[PDB]
């Protein structure tokens, strides 16, 4: 008589919709770090499933630029065992000196989004891989490559 | 002070005779600081109207 009976199913699309304030404050791109929450402007928590069925944290990060108007960019973490290891997007335009690689978001003056990572879809690297990420996460034996 | 407006001209009737020497009247844009010394903050809004 099983405690937890399932098939566990591997995250792969994560749709986010979100309003994003026109009045914050402006922030700096070059100075973001995602343990000082005064760099960016807000940040969220979602939680992923690997292909085990280990719940990871994960907290995306959003950031008001400064140097371009109705511009923001997003960066992505995963929290382990060992702390929370930066999320890095192979083609993001979102660049840090850090070598935390997010994706820009551009807005209309209407409100509406203009374009997103300069029109090329969000892809990130893969979870587990050493080969691929700087901070690999420990997915416990579960699929690297997700 | 570089405070820039529009001069109003009328007869001795009383009715309108000239508007900016006869020019449009349109304001620099709000919220750019390239075209305005003292530019609107916008506030994320269209600094070009």
């Amino acid at each position: 008589i099983p405690a937890e009976f399932g098939k566990p199913k591997q995250t792969a699309n994560i749709e986010v919709g979100v309003n994003l304030p026109a009045n914050g404050d402006l922030k700096d791109p070059t100075q973001f770090d995602f343990s000082d929450p005064d760099t960016y402007n807000r940040s969220t928590s979602s939680t992923i499933y690997d292909s085990m069925g280990q719940s990871y944290k994960l907290t995306t990060y959003y950031l008001k630029d400064q140097t371009q108007p109705n511009t923001w960019n997003t960066y992505y973490t995963v929290t382990d065992k060992e702390g929370e290891k930066p999320l890095n997007v192979a083609a993001g335009d979102a660049q840090t000196p850090t070598g935390h690689v997010g994706h820009t978001m551009k807005f209309n003056n209407d409100g509406t989004l203009a374009s997103l990572n300069n029109g090329q879809p969000i892809t990130s690297v893969a979870l587990g891989d050493p080969a691929t990420n700087t901070t690999p996460v420990d997915m416990n034996g579960a699929d690297p490559a997700q």
